[PDB]
């Protein structure tokens, strides 16, 4: 279950760091927005303070989301339910 | 299970050109932009870089979001479980 | 089953109703643009070219999201499994 | 399961304050808005009205979306579950 987290969290930072390069190189962002955009883009926030403005980056987009959806919610089910939850039951145990 | 993805799949794209020849007939939109749009739609990031401005435009946004999140999400989980997992687990062991 | 559906049917729409006379009245909103803003609030869409400006609206906004986001995806989980996937099995078996 | 609701009720509560806090601080926000900016990034509904101008606004904005949607819609699924659907069925039955 650690190693499921562990997984889990190696392809999420994978998978944002694909984002990151192509944004910044086709589509000019700075690096750090690359990232941001990237998480807002696959946990389906989507502010739209940036989004792709080439035919090239709407269509990597439509095929990134499919592809990233799934995973980083995975990730954050684990997170929540292997990591948060333990952590808060341990706060209501004094030792 | 084969045949699960296989039929999401195929009511996904059938979905997809729905919207697509849609938004680009009533709202005006370039078939890519009414492609993407209807992905960023159904997928619930709605970033707002396009939107309906007419109210047929409206008024099918709100039925096509009821009828296509269901399916949108239907194969985005069949794609993570049913294709993804396994290609991740195939990685972990050589051969 | 089908009184299932039918109740979340009825409250998805007495939600909605509520939201279209809210946005309606307090943000001065056309009535088709209250209702396609309700849905696109809920279904979690969001795309922005329409959001509360008042502090009235704002704080209503942040209300009917906790209550109406499990009432809209309960009955689109409920549609997708109870209505759409019978009939998409149906079409699979010639009569 | 009375008490499940409440301690998710809490976190909420102060995953809601920690952003009210933080954006209204880094950002400018007045705390109406930074908490209804709070709510309506963590529920996904994003609708970029408002949205992080500062590098460090959007390093915390990706951190607290990861740690703040498993617990908000945990919440959500005990408040519709636990408190909505017994209410709702309650009314079924006059007495
Ligand atoms: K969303
Ligand atoms: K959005
Ligand atoms: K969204
Ligand atoms: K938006």
């Amino acid at each position: 279950k650690d190693k499921e987290f562990q997984v889990l969290f190696v392809l999420t930072i994978l998978t944002l760091i694909s984002g990151t390069i192509f944004y910044s190189t086709v589509e000019g962002l700075r690096p750090i927005d690359a990232l941001y955009f990237s998480v807002v883009t696959l946990t389906t926030v989507g502010y739209g303070d940036f989004s792709p403005q080439t035919d090239f980056g709407k269509i990597f987009t439509i095929l990134y989301i499919f592809i990233g959806i799934g995973l980083v919610f995975g990730f954050i089910h684990k997170l929540a339910v292997n990591v948060q939850l333990p952590s808060i039951l341990s706060n209501l145990v004094p030792r």
